[PDB]
DNA sequence: AGACCTTTT
RNA sequence: AAAG
């Protein structure tokens, strides 16, 4: 249809190149609009191409491309790599990426835009067959709403499905068939494909000599479909995840070194319920290897992984007393029947590793349901704000002492934001024109160059602007802060010490909250959930208990493997195969929580359909053998297709359940615990089947949950007031209520201040030094004068083109700034012995010149006062630098001229700030080096 | 006996002129005459009014002919001339030091030197009766070569009387004495000021007459401990001036006296908490927010009134009321805790985050004796030994090959904070960084590289020359799982006998295993100093959940029959800390033995046990006989303090003898070792042991009067017959000495010239303009010749310190001037006359860059020493490129406050190195979620 | 053959 | 300069 045709055409010239060439040089002919497949450019293969280490060097003269724009160029690291080191390099894979629907012509349905070569780490799939033989694409789906489409046909989601899965496609020589699909302003999914074919495939191993192999061929290789044909292919289909899960390879295991368990750990109270769903041990010694290949600092007591089938948590056997490596898994853990005797089936890939925890928090979804479980829900409500307010008081009253003095403002400033990644990555703090390019920096800039915040008004004025924003950012998003809570990977306790609805957590190291810190968890209770919370009894309070058997796991939390059901289960239908959860031991938010019950789930069915076909049923109508079974899992990828490429019910009744419970005031009442248990039969809608159309969306709406089909936005969505009265929902009185009147008073204080000669100045006298010890010399002179007025007369012509391009108001902000740059930068004694002495020509950066000091101080006494941004946009830098120079004082220590990458690297003395502002306040001797 | 003549006109004069002075001036006034030999009362005479209302030194100093020294500080001058001598906590402290005068004419014996005003951290005393009452001096003993012949004629006692029989006048101040305490050997005696011309019978100039007799007796109590032995009493006034932190007063309702200690279950009678007690969560909390601490401490070492010792939080306190209790075996004597001084709880110590300890030379005779395999002890310390140096030297050349790897390494092996906060700037010694560690790190800012610059690259070497012959010297062999932890007691009974609970504040890394508590393990547990075979002692690590709250501290058990703090060469609980060991390595080797069989030394050992009773019924009864009774007291003991300590002869035979034998469990060492272990406490416990009790000891169980040689390991090299056989020897010369020399080697090898092209760009500059001008070509010829004269004065081996000596030299150096050479307009651009410091104009680049040239390789020291901060300049200068970022000018004060990012550099490196693709480490990139995958399947 | 050690305010 |  409008589909076909839609795929770059391969040129036949290029079918000698390496792969790498052949996807870049595909990439310029489509930026740059030129066919590949004519004679007009008489164009060939240039033999230097192979061997090359820079994709420029291939781009690099021919008439349909000169003077068209070039495209983002794949990094060189991964283009060397993807041509010499066989598309591997340190665990990482070189992708094969790439990405839309705009002119409606009835005879190609997408643009495709090819994305350059990149690493991303590999996974099993990738590490097994070779990265080249994958490659992934964003398209959108046509079972979206927001219209950017011709959608305007009835079978046209069959039609994309079958253009995908149907046959082969053709690009950079290789034929790619999809295998894969998942959901990733339109709604995109990504689909996967993989080479079965190409012009350097092997009809029966190096990039470039390939044996053809079919994807029937490599699904049956991961999933091992004859002893899995009892799954429901849906599912099956589902587990192709794993496959493509980027992981840390660590370790190759012996089949003598695996314990394949039969039975999960079951309650002991004969429910047959599992509580150690997705969690396993594993030796000391291969939790020693992950630290080893991952370059940790600690053995980590427990790992997201994958094994094989097998998937989820793995923990340190504390009862290992040998140095001999082992794992075992558990049903729980296999999602499908495995022989493990491949080294692929039988490597640990590590997702992630429990690591050092920080503070959470509690994010206001939580709160309807700590609401509803609070045993005064007045007393609740006032602690909360108040607990609020506060923070923000504290936070406001912060900033205001640090400006008093520039050392403590500097830590703040630093504390505030981060730039370290910059830094990082440009090896410098990257500047525009005269200054940082941020605001951050160019206050720690300008004060560790003498200039202070309280004095000169420029600084004033940028710290002013901060604040503001930070104001902003508050009163859109709201932020409960609490210290004594942690995000923390669960893991159930195989050693029976812990009792029902006891819990142990210990820490790596010091966990700290202002004014207690901890290294463990004991006596106390605390709050555990998943997050997000629905039901009432999706929270759950229990008892923190530190058992000396299980001390050596840290950064875990540890529920108890006794009792009828698993808390895992009881915090939204977790388990412990990577879930974390909500971990709060700050007592103002425990002390009030009365626990609830497991609701009763209503039965869905009438709105629920589950289709449960599995892959023998779907084989049986194509018969037996291998063409059979060859052919069943081309059509479970189809049949998947049209499931993955399905409508999103999950966010759609999620939004619901927000604003239902919402106007209702309610998280416990029957329309909440019905949606609550819809969107728990939602969150597996692909792998377990789940068949909900909009159709049964409008039965429940109707028939169920109150009749309403659309529901307002909530008042705390936007970010005014736009309610009648005092605010009623818990989450409205804490936006409207408490934040708000908070922030709005400290900026009317922030505009009252602002309106003394008592204050910061844009004047400093230091500033003008070079200006008027050169009218010293040019008064007595003649060619100095004429040297002057020229200079004062440029700085002029540039301050007016900065009036025009960048005051007043096309091109973009920073290149007006640096065009106006460049002027300035042209301003020299070349353009009008003294003039040698100003010039410093053996200085490469004319902007370390002595001119360049004297052409900053004439612009800033011409034009401090009425263009204060154009004399700091363009000379900050040499301000920073004259004032350093005025400031020093004979015998009182010296200044440091850092270079650009040296500066980047160093930090505020968090310490030094302290203890030197401790002397200053007369406390001279205080308790040292803590 | 005259000694009486030549203690006559000790003190300064204090003239009429100086008696309206505050004791501020009239202190600086006196030292400036002393330092400038101008006579007080000298009339070849009126007191400045401006001098009263001054605030600086200098003006003081200032207002002639005669005149043509160290400077009080100038915040500490203010607080004594308006702050009553007590800036928040800290006292402004009238020190003094004493030393023989050369003169031996029968003129005054001594010579003193006032030392000038300084902060001191306060004690209870001198917050009762004000820091201005007390005066400190150091005195050379009259008991000890150097020794003028008239103290050696005859003099002890005729010294003792001039200080303890009268009030000496200082500073128009009548100072008596009343404590003494070991410091040729110095002895260092406390005074109080009785009266004084402002003094009558509160503010620091109007304080009423008190008596030192009475000044004791609010402190001690005496009425109510007569009963003690007079010296320990005595001993007990350093209670009153333990340096501490007053953190709070508490109120008589909320201090618990318990009047019996916790004792022994077996019925021994052994107190099991001896210096322990608990305090509440509350107490725990002020002292926390009154010292600024980060987190609230478990434990801390102070003195409540009359008790002195630990004090532990009670895990049990669930409530909020501030209370603190006492023990027996705390309270150093009877007090009715009625003053709010004395119930004040003050503070010297807090337990805190712990550091990774050494190895000590007198842990390991005694871990060898106790090994059951000392070839296997021998070989694993010896190969901790090496692999230590070998880590060492692997992390510092890795650092090397980049400037921000050894930036972030040096800042690392030094801790410079406290001089930079005590100056406010890093410390210039001329135009170079003081120390070394900051020469090099602001040297690698400006754009040198340590391996590409020879001058780094020396001072590098030089350093680590250092740090090896420090461990030639001390063997202080590094051990990541050990430390230095305060010892409490259980007083909740949960502990076993030999089991101890050890529980880290923080976590506490040993290169692969880190640690925040020690469970189901053996430690070993010692105190320092160790003797006795029985010193150390293996025991099992039990963490108890009960006493989880109690961190940075280790506890003993309360059960058993003796306290095994006792078995730490006698220990106890009221601030000692012990030598904790976890390396399995070390530890699992050790067997226990017994305490060990001391033998009877009565016979040379000599307990003075007078009680201060006994010592005033030579006197009778009523306030006067006290009074008598307790100056008495004091010129006794100063008797007995001024006596020689023999502990350093004793255990430097100990040593000598052990060594000799190969034995510290042999009849001997046994001998020795319960010989020191009575030395130590002999001022309090009042034991008598003369040179002639030390002879009749030597001769009749120890050898006689043969000195004994020092010990091989003593000396630098092995000069001994045969192979080292001794632990000591064998680590030093067999293992040390090799392991350093074959370091060093690889050191050197890996590591480069003085030549900069850059750091000469300057000179080059001039050089094209000194062609075309015989005046910049004049200016340009004197300029060097003049370097040239201030090298030579730099250079061979001076009575005058290196720093003065430097100074002086770069005084002449920031002479050279543009002195005239006719061209002003370029004299003025080179002066910038309008910058204050003249070491920021751009002559003093050209000075720096014609010295590079003329001395790069002649004298090197010379050039960057002076100039260094101008060479470092014209480098950052020099090596900015243009769009490549800015180079930052920054302050002194600034540039003291930044520190180098640990998390820059790994990740700027990790970048670098290619492999910057892999798993994120945490603590290098770091709702509070950090890691969880790098996609989504 | 010649007068202690340890780690911190 | 402390403390053990
Ligand atoms: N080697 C050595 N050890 C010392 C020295 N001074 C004190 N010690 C040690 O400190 C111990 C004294 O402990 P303290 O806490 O001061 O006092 P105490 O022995 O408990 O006695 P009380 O003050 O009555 O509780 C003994 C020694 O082990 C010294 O100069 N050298
Ligand atoms: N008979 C069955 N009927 C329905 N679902 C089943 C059946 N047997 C197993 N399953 C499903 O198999 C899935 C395998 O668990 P899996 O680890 O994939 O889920 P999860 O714990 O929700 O995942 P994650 O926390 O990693 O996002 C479960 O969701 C479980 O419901
Ligand atoms: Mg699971
Ligand atoms: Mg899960
Ligand atoms: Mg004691
Ligand atoms: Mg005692
Ligand atoms: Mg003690």
């Amino acid at each position: 249809a409008r589909l076909r045709n839609i795929w770059p055409k391969f040129p036949k010239w290029l079918h000698e190149a390496p792969l790498a060439v052949a996807w870049e040089v595909t990439r310029l002919f489509m930026h740059c609009k030129v066919d590949l497949e004519d004679e007009s450019l008489g164009l060939k293969y240039d033999p230097s191409w192979s061997t090359a280490r820079d994709v420029t060097d291939i781009w690099k003269r021919l008439d349909a491309f000169r003077g068209k724009p070039f495209p983002e160029k794949p990094p060189n690291d991964v283009f060397v790599t993807a041509m010499t080191g066989n598309f591997e390099s340190k665990g990482s894979a070189v992708v094969l990426s790439a990405v839309d629907y705009p002119d409606n012509s009835p005879t190609p349905l997408y643009l495709v835009k090819l994305k350059p070569l990149m690493f991303e780490q590999g996974c099993r799939l990738t590490r097994r067959f070779g990265p080249d033989r994958f490659f992934e694409i964003l398209i959108p789906s046509p079972t979206s709403t927001s219209p950017s489409p011709p959608v305007s046909q009835p079978g046209a989601v069959e039609e994309v499905i079958q253009w995908l899965t149907m046959g082969q496609h053709s690009l950079v020589g290789r034929q790619w068939r999809a295998f894969f699909a998942k959901d990733a302003p339109i709604i995109k999914e990504r689909v996967h494909f993989f080479a079965e074919t190409g012009i350097t495939f092997r009809p029966d191993e190096p990039v470039e000599q390939r044996t053809e192999f079919k994807v029937s061929q490599m699904l049956d290789w991961l999933l091992q479909l004859d002893n899995n044909t009892w799954q429901p292919h849906l599912k099956l289909f589902s587990r192709i995840q794993l496959g493509l899960s980027k992981t840390y390879a660590i370790m190759t295991l012996e089949p003598h070194q695996i314990r394949h368990h039969k039975t999960d750990l079951l309650s002991p109270s004969g429910t047959g319920e599992v509580m150690n769903d997705g969690v396993g041990r594993m030796s000391r010694s291969v939790a020693k290897r992950i630290r080893d290949v991952l370059g940790l600092g600690d053995v980590p007591s427990a790992v997201q992984g994958r094994f094989g089938s097998a998937k989820g948590m793995w923990v340190i056997d504390v009862d290992d007393t040998g140095d001999e490596d082992w794992i075992e898994t558990y049903p729980s853990q296999r999602k499908w029947e495995c022989d493990f005797v491949d080294k692929h089936q039988r490597t640990l890939e590590v997702r992630s590793v429990a690591s050092e925890l920080k503070s959470a928090g509690l994010n206001l979804q939580l709160l309807p349901v700590l609401e509803d479980r609070a045993r005064d829900k007045v007393k609740m409500r006032q602690a909360i704000g108040d607990r609020l307010i506060n923070d923000l008081q504290r936070q406001f009253s912060e900033q205001k002492h640090a400006l008093n003095r520039p050392v403590e403002f500097r830590q703040w400033v630093y504390e505030s934001y981060s730039s370290r990644a910059t830094r990082v990555s440009h090896g410098r703090v990257p500047f525009l024109a005269g200054l940082p390019d941020s605001q951050e920096e160019t206050l720690n800039f300008l004060m560790n160059s003498g200039f202070d915040p309280k004095k000169q008004k420029y600084l004033q004025d940028i710290a002013w602007d901060l604040q503001k924003r930070k104001c902003d950012t508050l009163k859109s998003k709201l932020n409960i802060r609490v210290g004594r809570s942690a995000y923390i990977y669960m893991i159930a306790d195989f050693w029976g010490v812990l009792e029902e609805n006891e819990v142990h957590v210990g820490f790596s190291s010091k966990f700290r909250d202002e004014e207690e810190s901890f290294t463990l968890l004991s006596d106390c209770d605390v709050l555990v959930a998943r997050s997000p919370a629905h039901f009432p009894s999706d929270i759950q309070r229990v008892r923190a208990v530190f058992k000396p058997e299980l001390h050596s796991l840290k950064d875990v939390i540890i529920f108890s493997t006794k009792g009828d059901v698993p808390l895992a289960k009881k915090l939204s239908g977790g388990d412990y195969d990577g879930d974390m959860a909500w971990v709060c031991w700050d007592p103002e938010i425990v002390d009030g929580f009365v626990n609830a019950e497991m609701p009763l789930e209503p039965d869905l069915s009438r709105y629920l359909k589950k289709d449960k076909t599995t892959f023998k049923q779907l084989m049986a109508s194509h018969g037996t053998g291998s063409a059979a079974k060859e052919q069943t899992t081309y059509d479970m990828i189809q049949k998947s297709f049209h499931f993955a490429l399905q409508p999103n019910f999950l966010g759609m009744c999620t939004n619901y359940k927000e604003r239902l419970c919402y106007i209702n005031n309610s998280v416990s009442n029957k329309p909440a615990i019905i949606l609550s248990s819809l969107v728990g039969n939602l969150v597996d809608q692909s792998k377990q089947g789940i068949v909900f159309n909009e159709a049964s969306w409008a039965q429940l709406r109707r028939e169920l949950l109150g009749g309403a089909l659309s529901l307002p936005d909530p008042m705390y969505k936007s970010d005014s007031w736009l309610g009648r009265g005092e605010p009623t929902h818990i989450i409205d009185y804490l936006k409207f209520s408490i934040a708000r009147p908070a922030i709005d008073k400290e900026l009317e204080a922030f505009h009252n201040a602002m309106k003394t000669e008592d204050g910061a100045h844009f004047w400093d006298p230091d500033l003008a030094s070079y200006y008027t010890f050169f009218k010293e010399i040019s008064d007595k002179s003649r060619s100095s004068a004429l040297l002057f007025t020229t200079l004062k007369n440029r700085i002029g012509e540039v301050e007016k083109e900065y009036g025009r391009l960048v005051k007043n108001k096309k091109d973009p902000y920073p290149v007006r700034v640096n065009q106006v740059y460049e002027k300035w930068c042209a301003i020299t004694p070349e353009a009008m012995k003294v003039i040698r002495l100003l010039e410093l020509s053996f200085l490469a950066d004319r902007e370390m010149n002595t001119w360049a000091l004297l052409r900053a101080s004439t612009a800033f006494k011409l034009y401090y006062h009425k263009s204060p941004k154009f004399v700091w946009q363009m000379a900050g830098r040499q301000l920073a630098y004259i004032k350093a120079q005025m400031t020093s004082r004979p015998g009182e220590g010296a200044p440091a001229l850092m270079t650009a990458f040296m500066y980047a690297g160093l930090m505020p003395d968090k310490k030094f700030t302290k203890q030197y502002v401790a002397r200053l306040e007369g406390d001279g001797s205080e308790y040292p080096d803590p």
